[PDB]
């Protein structure tokens, strides 16, 4: 048999360029039969939980959808407790979901009559709702009314659930600052590709963006600036608790991350107590890494995280708070060892499980409930994680969508190389690490050279499409060749997001 890898497109993307759904992470199973279901005016959205408590999250996830599709179709289609769907209806229910299928699982079937979705937990019913916005026609996705398109979805059979438990999306606010809409924006794109949690780079060298008030100079000092200079911002405890809320409402964790103890100029030049010195470091507004460490052998270094993490704590509802722990080479291995050790037990006591960068699995204080976020993926990466059972989450190259599609990229780095919508497809979990818990994927968007919103989406569309099905999709369902094809019938519908992608010429 004869094979290939994929080459640019003859005379440019197709993403230029270019009864059709576009299903995107591809579900397990997808089959059409011959009739369509029409969403008309008059139509409802029935939920049925198997208890009142059920039923009301789905009335909620089901108020949700409603709004969605009033958007695009003019329509004031409204929600309604019962089992008793009629013709024309959405119905969305978890009485006698799949087990097998799991919490995020579901059955998706379209009748000429109705639309019926089955899942085990409302969770699974908010993911299949994406699957379901995906099988309407393009237009469905707009945020203002469409005219002249008939609202079909063919006649089919959906079965599906994920393969990875942990499928996230991280963003650098420190970087750059990006507002709570923005942030918000985000991860509403995000959520509709099936991805279900969001890590917040919350502080690094050039900036720190979460109001603590037992400190308060790291907002009134840390947060003034950002790479390139200019003013900064940052997120009040109740903006904070806002995000955590919306992405709650997409079944999202939100995991802050506080990195210590490199990457922590902003705290430096806050508090000059934090320094050897006692004098504040001045504020960075360039891009160089690992060269800023806290004082890992003086207590005011663990009272201040103590005051951090508590306050963190207190308002962010995940069992995990992200400590960092990359790039500290200002800091020597033992003090390494000992400062994430103290720092995690500190979390702990506080209700938290610590996830860290590598080499952070390699501290004595570790525990196996602890994660380790395993960015290098060298062969011995992880070999601490493993050891102590500690569960990982991948992000190799081919997850770091800060990186240029191409040397010609206008935005983006190129230390790990280029990433193109195809790099950030043609790659397992399994490639980064073996013989290891693997919980997932998460793709990063550091923002050292994104300042707009536009940046951010250029960057995210199409190559978190790319990562969100390694992240969904079997490696046995996955191949390049679907995919591609998959995204040029998808375009459409980014477009109709507002969503300002790259027409990626390998597309
Ligand atoms: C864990 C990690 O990635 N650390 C740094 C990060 O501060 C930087 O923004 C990113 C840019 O790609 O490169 C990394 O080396």
């Amino acid at each position: 048999h004869h094979h290939h890898s994929s080459g640019l497109v003859p005379r440019g993307s197709h993403m230029a360029s270019m009864s059709q759904p576009s299903i995107l992470p591809k579900p397990v199973s997808y089959t059409v039969g011959s009739g369509q279901f029409v969403l008309t005016k008059n139509a409802s959205i029935f939920v049925a939980g198997n208890n009142v408590g059920e039923t009301d999250e789905l009335f909620n996830i089901g108020q949700a959808l409603a709004k969605k599709l009033n958007a695009s179709t003019g329509y004031t289609i409204s929600v309604v407790k019962s089992n008793q769907p009629t013709a024309g209806s959405i119905y969305l229910t978890t009485v006698g979901g799949n087990a097998a299928l799991g919490n995020e699982g579901y059955d998706l079937i379209t009748t000429s009559n109705q639309v019926t979705l089955t899942a085990n937990k409302p969770e699974g019913v908010f993911r299949g709702n994406q699957t379901l916005l995906q099988l309407l026609p393009a237009g469905i996705e707009k945020n203002t009314v469409v005219s002249g398109v008939q609202w079909v979805i063919p006649h089919s059979n959906i079965s599906d659930k994920p393969e990875y438990e942990y499928r996230g999306l991280m963003l650098d606010v420190a970087r750059h600052f990006f507002t709570v809409d923005e942030v918000k924006r985000q991860i509403d794109l995000a959520s509709q590709y099936k991805i279900n949690k969001f890590h917040m780079h919350l502080s690094d060298d050039q900036g720190w963006r979460i109001e603590i008030k037992s400190w308060p100079d790291l907002i009134e000092i840390g947060s003034k600036g950002q790479v390139g200079g200019g003013p900064g911002g940052y997120y009040t405890q109740e903006q904070f608790k806002d995000i955590v809320s919306y992405a709650a409402e997409r079944y999202i964790e939100v995991i802050p991350e506080i990195d210590m103890p490199g990457h922590t100029n902003a705290a430096l030049a806050s508090y000059g107590e934090l320094n050897p010195d006692g004098k504040r470091k001045a504020m960075r507004t360039d891009t160089a890494v690992g060269y800023s460490t806290l004082m890992p052998r003086a207590e005011i270094t663990y009272q201040f995280v103590e005051d951090v993490i508590s306050e963190l704590a207190a308002i962010s509802p995940s069992p995990y708070i992200h400590l960092g722990g990359d790039e500290s080479n200002a800091t020597s291995a033992a003090d390494y060892d000992y400062f994430f050790g103290r720092v995690t037990a500190i979390a702990n006591s506080y209700g938290k499980k610590v996830v860290g960068w590598d080499p952070s699995d390699t501290s004595s204080g570790a525990t196996s409930d602890s994660v380790l976020q395993n960015w290098t993926c060298s062969a011995s990466t992880g070999t601490a994680a493993k050891a102590k059972g500690m569960k990982v989450i991948v992000s190799p190259a081919n997850a770091y969508l800060d990186m240029k599609y191409y040397s010609d990229s206008p935005i983006g780095l190129q230390w790990r190389g280029f990433v193109n919508t195809n790099r950030a497809y043609n790659w397992d979990p399994t490639d980064c690490i073996k013989g290891a818990n693997i919980y997932g994927v998460e793709s990063t968007l550091w923002t050292e050279t994104f300042v707009t919103q536009d940046h951010l989406d250029y960057m995210l569309y199409p190559k978190l499409l790319s990562n969100a099905e390694v992240g969904w999709t079997a490696r046995g369902d996955r191949n390049w060749d679907d995919f591609k094809e998959r995204l040029i019938e998808h375009t459409p519908r980014l477009q109709n997001k507002g969503i300002k992608f790259f027409a990626d010429p390998i597309v």
